[PDB]
């Protein structure tokens, strides 16, 4: 029951929660999430490019038919922030941690328009995060990046580590280039602490695992040490 627009697939997970799926020209999926919620619709990370992060928002007005409200961004790479000019041209407004947006010309992404902060419980500082309706934002530490950021979605079992958690039988922690290989397990553990319930993980590059991949993660992660 996937659905193709153009270069992206989406997967229901919920019955107002999609996994999008784009791919880096051999072919490199990235997920990312769409999020029903009454009568908007908020996304989870863009697509690798601007063209795909636009298809994303046309399969949206095509398939739900709401209005794209908000979008959150979960840190300064390619696979989550390449698209930020396409949302902008969409007129959504736009949300990453605040260091992720002072690292964006870094790591040649355009910044969000807002900056999000954080507590030192990795919890969002909630007037930074103005109407996300069920989207907890939380940091769990420093991970896959410095700035890595996850979401769970409220009123479902789901949710969302980005590129910092990988799936239960992987091999690898992936792409290590820009990592805190000291703090990683912990980070990968403090997600998992924060939405003890979920039991549907969402990640970057694997299909949606069980929590056995934030465990596993962190395995691997240890024996970065
Ligand atoms: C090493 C493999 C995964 C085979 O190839 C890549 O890394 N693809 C990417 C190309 C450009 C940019 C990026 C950024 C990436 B993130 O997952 O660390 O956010 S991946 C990636
Ligand atoms: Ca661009
Ligand atoms: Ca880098
Ligand atoms: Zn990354
Ligand atoms: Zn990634």
């Amino acid at each position: 029951g996937d659905q193709r627009f153009g270069d992206l697939v989406f997967r229901q997970l919920a019955p107002n929660v999609w996994q999008h799926t784009s791919y880096l020209d051999g072919a490199v999926a990235s997920n990312g999430l769409i999020v029903r919620d009454g009568g908007r619709v908020l996304v989870v990370d863009t697509a690798w490019t601007d063209d795909q992060t636009a298809q994303i928002l046309n399969w949206i007005k095509q398939e739900i038919n709401l209005p794209v409200a908000l979008a959150v961004v979960t840190h300064a790479h390619q696979d989550k922030m390449g698209g930020m000019d396409a949302l902008h041209a969409a007129g959504i407004a736009t949300y990453a941690n605040a260091l992720s947006n002072q690292l964006a010309p870094q790591e040649g992404m355009v910044a969000a328009q807002h900056s999000l902060t954080f507590a030192a419980n990795g919890w969002v500082e909630p007037a930074t995060a103005p109407n996300f309706g069920p989207l907890k934002v939380f940091y769990p530490g420093p991970g896959h990046t410095s700035d890595n950021i996850t979401v769970g979605i409220d009123g479902t079992d789901i949710a969302f580590g980005g590129c910092l958690i990988k799936d239960s039988k992987a091999k690898s922690l992936g792409n290590l280039g820009d990592a805190d290989t000291e703090h990683y397990a912990a980070s990968a553990r403090a997600f998992g602490a924060a939405f003890p319930k979920a039991s549907m993980i969402v990640m970057s590059h694997s299909a949606p695992d069980s929590r056995a991949a934030i465990t596993h993660t962190a395995r691997m992660a240890d024996k970065l040490r």
